[PDB]
């Protein structure tokens, strides 16, 4: 058996490296939001809370991980805090991710009522609540759901731990049934699936709105040909009554509102001509709607389409964050399920256990990178902060 300090020297070195990268990267995220007003929106206040949890992973959780890797003697309940504090940070990260998902879904469904519903004051209140709930969920083993009353006295006596002390090891003090059912299934897996559902609703909402935009645009043009090729004024009337319905519904910034008053107004003039039996007068009047189309409606069509495909891109990037979170944390969870559900399976090897632990901590390094590559606003603010200062 190779000396244990050798493998542990690699682990601790890798742990410290990740801590540096998690602190630096997420400190850069928080500094960009504080600095750039374009990044000071409600969505980014959850990014800041998620950035705060990653900073704390390198400042506290990783130093705690290195500690518990040594099995040092400790009062079991103090050992519990060392083991479970990271479960607080990951639980807050999940609430922050979930909050972001719901934030964008409210933005895509009811943009007109978003600014009045999702305010900064309310986001701060939600963040404060989610952290309290994160501390309660993460520190639930401290409330009694622990194996401190069932100490491994064979291991405790080995390393000469005093009265009420235990060789501080994660699996000796934290009960696996909490890790699998409560922390993974209930508190991580369920919210993650909910996030999946929310983002699938964001992409569905956007796809349906881009179909609506193109459906109303094809209606304006398809049906304009119906008037050009009309034979009687009632056919020009049956066509004009559809665009006025499609125009009033599409009306739901100063000159987009202006062009829609011209369009509905022009439809009302050609519709009146059609009611008076003026088929050709209504046709010429309807040809004036093509002036309003190009000068106004064509511009609102590329503005609403651009805003929606901006929301799809932003939603994709933010979904990549949730996927990478799952990617980095699932291995640790999945191994726990094997230790728990398969007592006949040989425990995962120590090198894989700490590879999974390291992988889970690497998630605290990746988020600043996704922002620097996907969100132009964050990227430009990073190049500005770094060119100016560091
Ligand atoms: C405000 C923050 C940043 C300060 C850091 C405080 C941390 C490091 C403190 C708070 C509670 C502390 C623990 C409380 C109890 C015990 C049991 C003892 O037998 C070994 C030390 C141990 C496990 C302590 C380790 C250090 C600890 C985790
Ligand atoms: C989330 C994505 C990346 C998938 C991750 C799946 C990983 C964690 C899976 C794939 C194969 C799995 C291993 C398959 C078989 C064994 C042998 C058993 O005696 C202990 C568990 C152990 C060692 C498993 C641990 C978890 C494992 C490594
Ligand atoms: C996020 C998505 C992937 C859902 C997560 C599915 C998880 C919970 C699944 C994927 C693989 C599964 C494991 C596959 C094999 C075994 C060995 C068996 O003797 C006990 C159950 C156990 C240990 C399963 C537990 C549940 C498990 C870990
Ligand atoms: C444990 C170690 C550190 C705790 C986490 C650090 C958290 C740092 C907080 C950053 C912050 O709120 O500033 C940006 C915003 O104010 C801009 O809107
Ligand atoms: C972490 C606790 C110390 C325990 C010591 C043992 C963890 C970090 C908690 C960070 C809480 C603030 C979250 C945040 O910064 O978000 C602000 C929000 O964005 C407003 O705009
Ligand atoms: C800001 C703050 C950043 C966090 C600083 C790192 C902290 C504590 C974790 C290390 C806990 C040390 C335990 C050592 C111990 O008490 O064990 C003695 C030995 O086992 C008896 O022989
Ligand atoms: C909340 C929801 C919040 C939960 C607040 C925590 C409620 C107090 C729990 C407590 O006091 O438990 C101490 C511990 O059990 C001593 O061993
Ligand atoms: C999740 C989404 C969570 C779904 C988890 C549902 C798993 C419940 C089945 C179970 O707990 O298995 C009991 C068995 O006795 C073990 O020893
Ligand atoms: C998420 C769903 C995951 C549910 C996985 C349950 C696995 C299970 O039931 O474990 C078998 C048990 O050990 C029988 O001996
Ligand atoms: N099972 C587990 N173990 C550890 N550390 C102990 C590694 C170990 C496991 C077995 C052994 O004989 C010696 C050492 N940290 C752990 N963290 C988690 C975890 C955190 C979040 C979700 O799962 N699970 N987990
Ligand atoms: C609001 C921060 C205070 C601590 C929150 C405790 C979290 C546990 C309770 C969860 C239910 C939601 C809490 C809402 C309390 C404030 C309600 C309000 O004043 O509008
Ligand atoms: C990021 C890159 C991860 C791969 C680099 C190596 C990381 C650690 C793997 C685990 C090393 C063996 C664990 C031994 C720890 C111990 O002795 O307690
Ligand atoms: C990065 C710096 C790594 C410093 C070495 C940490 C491991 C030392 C040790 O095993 O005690
Ligand atoms: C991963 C880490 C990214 C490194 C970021 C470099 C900028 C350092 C200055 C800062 O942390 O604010
Ligand atoms: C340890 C972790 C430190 C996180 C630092 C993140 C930087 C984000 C801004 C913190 C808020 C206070 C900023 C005021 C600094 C002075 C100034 O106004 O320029
Ligand atoms: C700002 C403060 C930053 C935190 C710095 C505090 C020191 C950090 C951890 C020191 C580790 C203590 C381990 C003691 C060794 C146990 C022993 O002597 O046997
Ligand atoms: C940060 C300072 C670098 C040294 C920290 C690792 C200490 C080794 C150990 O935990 O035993
Ligand atoms: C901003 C400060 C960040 C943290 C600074 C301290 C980092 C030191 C690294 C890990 C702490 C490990 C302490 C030693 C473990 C206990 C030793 C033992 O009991 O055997
Ligand atoms: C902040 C600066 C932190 C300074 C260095 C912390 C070094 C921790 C050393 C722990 C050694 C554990 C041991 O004695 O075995
Ligand atoms: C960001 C800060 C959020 C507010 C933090 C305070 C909320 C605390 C919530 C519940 C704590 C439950 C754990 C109590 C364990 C006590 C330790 C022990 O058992 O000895
Ligand atoms: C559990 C995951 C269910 C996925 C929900 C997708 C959203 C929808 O209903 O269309
Ligand atoms: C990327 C590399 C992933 C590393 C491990 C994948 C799983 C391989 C099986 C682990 C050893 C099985 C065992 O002996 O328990
Ligand atoms: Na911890």
């Amino acid at each position: 058996g190779a000396p244990p300090i050798m493998g542990s020297s690699v682990y601790i070195t890798v742990e410290l490296a990740i801590a540096v990268l998690a602190i630096l990267g997420n400190v850069l995220v928080c500094w960009a939001v504080w600095l750039n007003s374009n990044l000071q929106n409600v969505t980014n206040y959850f990014v800041v809370s998620l950035a705060a949890a990653d900073i704390a992973v390198g400042v506290l959780a990783i130093p705690f991980a290195i500690t518990i890797s040594t099995g040092f003697c400790a009062a079991c309940h103090g050992c519990l805090f060392i083991a479970c504090f990271v479960l607080v940070l990951t639980q807050s990260s999940i609430f922050s991710l979930l909050a972001i998902a719901i934030d964008r879904y409210i933005a895509i469904r009811i943009p007109l009522r978003y600014n009045g519903l999702v305010t900064g004051t309310r986001a701060k209140g939600i963040i404060a609540i989610c952290w309290v709930l994160s501390f309660a969920i993460g520190l639930t083993p401290m409330l009694g759901w622990n194996n401190c009353g069932q100490p491994k006295e064979g291991k405790n006596h080995s390393q000469g731990c005093g009265e009420g002390q235990v060789a501080c090891l994660f699996e000796d003090v934290v009960p696996m049934n909490y890790m699998v059912y409560f922390n993974f299934f209930a508190c991580v897996l369920v919210p993650l699936l909910l996030m999946l559902g929310v983002y699938l609703r964001i992409f569905l909402a956007a796809r349906r709105q881009l179909a609506d935009l193109e459906d109303n645009w094809e209606t304006l043009n398809d049906n304009l040909k119906v008037i050009e090729k009309a034979d009687n004024a009632a056919q020009v009337k049956d066509a004009l009554t559809k665009m006025r319905a499609a125009a009033l519904d599409a009306q739901k910034m100063k000159d987009f509102r202006h062009g829609f008053d011209i369009l509905v107004g022009q439809i009302d003039d050609a519709l009146k001509l059609a009611n008076e039996g003026k088929v050709k007068e209504a046709q010429a009047a309807a040809e004036q709607l093509k002036t309003t189309r190009n000068a106004y409606i064509q511009k609102y069509l590329e503005r609403a389409r651009s805003t929606l495909q901006k929301e799809v891109h932003a939603a994709k990037s933010l979904a990549i964050i949730v996927g990478l979170f799952a990617l980095c944390w699932l291995p640790l969870h999945i191994i726990n399920c094997f230790t728990f559900f398969c007592p006949d399976c040989s425990h995962a090897p120590l090198w894989l256990m700490y590879l999974a632990i390291v992988l889970s901590h690497t998630n605290s390094v990746v988020n600043p990178f996704i922002y620097a590559y996907r969100i132009r606003e964050f990227r430009q603010t990073f190049r500005k902060i770094i060119r100016s200062h560091v």
